[PDB]
């Protein structure tokens, strides 16, 4: 059984390393927007007294 | 029947592995302008009455 021993040991050690990949969050906001209009403005003549 | 759910067993732990490449980054830096310089190395010889 040291021979199981050292063949786990060896084994293992082969078996490092293991793989995974990645499907991560992104959070964090400090994004504030402002206020737009919509332009309004119409061709006219004005006059004051 | 057996056979066939530890086939599936072994299938799905060996086979299993994610590749989603999924990143996003934000990264914000500020800086200071105030008003900008309004200068020229000129060289000139002045004097006040």
């Amino acid at each position: 059984l040291r021979k199981i021993r050292a063949a786990q040991n060896i084994s293992k050690t082969i078996a490092t390393s293991q793989n995974r990949i990645y499907l991560t969050a992104d959070n964090l906001v400090l994004n504030l927007q402002d206020e737009s209009f919509t332009r309004g403005s119409d061709s006219l003549i004005k006059g004051k007294k």
